[PDB]
C-alpha cells in the first residue's frame, strides 16, 4: 500500500543478479555512464551505495540513511545505529531496512518516530 516497499530494495550488486548478471555489472554501468543500460532501472544514489528496486511503482526517494536521519533529530552520527544494534524493538512499527551494510529510514518513518517521542 505504500510510497515504498522496503522488501523490493537492493544495492546494485544484489540488484545485478537478480536480473542474472555477474555482480558487478550494474556498478559498472553506473561508473560507466551507460545510460542506455541505466535508463531501465529504478535506482537513485543514497549516500554511498546506489539503491535499486525491480518495482518502478517505489519512490526511492523517500529512503534515508539512519546517519542522515540522526542528524536531522540533532544527535550523533550514530544514534539510529546503536538503538537498531542494541534496542530494535525500538524500531517496531518504525520502516527500515539494512543493506549494503547500511541502515535506512524513509522520510515518513522518521516522522512516526519522532511522534513516538
Amino acid at each position: 500500500m505504500g510510497k515504498i516497499n522496503l522488501n523490493q530494495i537492493y544495492t546494485a550488486k544484489e540488484m545485478s543478479e537478480r536480473i542474472g548478471k555477474n555482480r558487478n555489472y550494474l556498478s559498472q554501468a553506473y561508473r560507466n555512464n551507460k545510460h542506455e543500460i541505466l535508463k531501465n532501472f529504478n535506482y537513485r544514489k543514497i549516500g554511498g551505495t546506489i539503491i535499486f528496486s525491480d518495482n518502478p511503482n517505489n519512490d526511492l526517494s523517500q529512503l534515508i540513511t539512519a546517519k542522515e536521519a540522526s542528524q536531522l533529530l540533532g544527535k550523533n552520527d550514530e544514534y539510529f545505529a546503536h538503538i537498531y544494534k542494541r534496542f530494535p524493538h525500538r524500531l517496531e512499527g518504525i520502516d527500515h531496512i539494512y543493506t549494503g551494510k547500511t541502515l535506512f529510514l524513509t522520510k515518513e518513518s522518521l516522522e512516526v518516530f519522532k511522534k513516538k517521542m
